[PDB]
C-alpha cells in the first residue's frame, strides 16, 4: 500500500530552497494506467510571506525532511474496497514543493532567494517516469487537490503536448482537477484577497499558464487562467472536474468564517455561481458541503450527489471516452443552496 519516494535524477530541478524535487511511485505491472496526483497546500508569493512558509510548512518548500515511504489513500489507494475506481493502477504522488500553484519555471540565483519550478516539476517526472513504465501506459490521469487541483488545469495540455512530441501519441492524458475550481469573487468583507495574490505570485514564480487561454488574455492578465471557469474552456485534454459548492478555501480568502441574512445572501450567491459556471463542464462532480479535498481522504467514496458516488462518477467518465450512458451520469452537480443539504456531506 506504500508509494516509495524517488526524487529527481535531474538535481537541477528543485523545491523551494534547491533540494531537489520528486515523487513517490507504487508500480502495478499488468496495468497501463497511470495516475499522478498533484499535492495542494495554497502558495506564498513574495520574499516575506514565503520566509514565514519557510519556518512552519518547510516539506511544502523542501525535501530534505521527507519521508522514503507514504501511504496511498482513496484515489491512491490499492484496495478496491478504498478505490473502487482506480485500485490497480500505477500510483503516483508528487510532493508540492514549489509554492507556486504548480505554475512556476524559475530557478534560484543570485536574484531569487527560492525557485519556483512547479511546471517543471511535472514534466520532469513525466519524463523519468517513461523508463519505469509509463512509456507503455494507456491513459495517464493528472489528478491533484487544492492547488493541486488548480495546477492539473495548468498543466494537463502541457503534459499531453511534452508526450506527443516525444513519441508518446498512445497515451491518452486526462485531468482530475480537485477542490481547485475557485472564483475570483468580491470578498464579504474586505496581505492580498485572491485574485490581486495569483497577480503578483506570476510575476514572482515567472509562472506559465496554458498556451491557448495565454493569448485570449495576454501579457499581464495571465492570472486569469488560474481560475477555472475561465482556463477549462481553453483546454484540449479532457478535464473531470471535482469541487465542493462551498470550498473551504473558497471562503477563507472570501473573508467567510448564527448567520445573519447578509452573509446567508453571500453563501447561497456564492453557491449559485459555483453551479452556474460548472453548468458546461460535462463531466462535473460538485456536492453542496462545506468541506475542502476528497480524492485522497479514505472515505472519499461516502459522499453522493443525486445518488451516484464520486468513484462511479469516475467509472461513467472512463466509460464515456471509450470512444449518451444509461444509469452512468458523469455531470452531477447539487442544486439545494445550503452547505450540508446533501446529506451524504463529511461532518
Ligand atoms: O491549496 C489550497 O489548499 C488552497 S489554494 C487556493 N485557494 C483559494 C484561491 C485560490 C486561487 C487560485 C489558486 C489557488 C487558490
Ligand atoms: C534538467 O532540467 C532542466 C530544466 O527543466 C533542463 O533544462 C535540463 O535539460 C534537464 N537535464 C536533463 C539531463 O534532462
Amino acid at each position: 500500500e506504500d508509494l516509495r519516494l524517488h526524487l529527481l535524477l535531474n538535481t537541477s530541478v528543485t523545491c523551494n530552497d534547491g533540494s531537489p524535487a520528486g515523487y513517490y511511485l507504487k508500480e502495478s505491472r499488468g496495468s497501463r494506467r497511470w495516475l499522478l496526483f498533484l499535492e495542494g497546500g495554497w502558495y506564498c508569493f513574495n520574499r516575506e510571506n514565503c520566509d514565514s512558509r519557510y519556518d512552519t510548512m518547510r516539506r511544502l518548500m523542501s525535501s530534505r525532511d521527507w519521508p522514503r515511504t507514504r501511504t496511498g489513500t482513496g484515489i491512491l489507494s490499492s484496495q478496491p474496497e478504498e478505490n473502487p475506481y482506480w485500485w490497480n493502477a500505477n500510483m503516483v504522488f508528487i510532493p508540492y514543493c514549489s509554492s507556486d500553484v504548480w505554475s512556476g519555471a524559475s530557478s534560484k540565483s543570485e536574484k531569487n532567494e527560492y525557485a519556483f519550478m512547479g511546471a517543471l516539476i511535472i514534466q520532469e517526472v513525466v519524463r523519468e517516469l517513461l523508463g519505469r513504465g509509463l512509456s507503455g501506459a494507456k491513459v495517464l490521469l493528472l489528478a491533484g487537490s487544492s492547488a493541486g487541483g488548480t495546477g492539473v488545469l495548468l498543466n494537463v495540455d502541457r503534459v499531453a503536448e511534452q508526450l506527443e512530441k516525444l513519441g508518446y501519441p498512445a497515451i491518452q492524458v486526462r485531468g482530475l482537477a480537485d477542490s481547485g475550481w475557485f472564483l475570483d469573487n468580491k470578498q464579504y468583507r474586505h496581505t492580498c484577497a485572491p485574485t490581486e495574490a495569483i497577480r503578483r505570485g506570476i510575476r514572482y514564480w515567472n509562472g506559465v499558464v496554458p498556451e491557448r487561454c495565454r493569448r485570449q488574455f495576454q501579457e499581464g492578465e495571465e492570472w486569469n487562467c488560474f481560475f477555472g471557469y475561465k482556463v477549462y474552456p481553453t483546454l484540449r485534454s479532457p478535464v473531470f472536474v471535482v469541487q465542493w459548492l462551498f470550498d473551504e478555501a473558497q471562503l477563507t480568502v472570501d473573508n467567510v468564517h448564527p448567520v445573519q441574512e447578509g452573509l446567508r445572501l453571500y453563501i447561497q450567491n456564492l453557491g449559485r455561481e459555483l453551479r452556474h459556471t460548472l453548468k458546461d463542464v460535462p463531466a462535473s462532480f460538485a456536492p453542496a458541503c462545506l468541506s475542502h479535498e476528497i480524492i485522497i481522504r479514505s472515505h472519499w467514496t461516502d459522499v453522493q450527489v443525486k445518488g451516484t458516488s464520486l468513484p462511479r462518477a469516475l467509472h461513467c467518465w472512463d466509460r464515456s471516452l471509450h470512444d449518451p450512458l444509461k444509469g452512468c451520469p458523469v455531470h452531477l452537480v447539487d442544486s439545494c443552496p445550503w452547505p450540508h443539504c446533501n446529506p451524504s456531506c463529511p461532518t
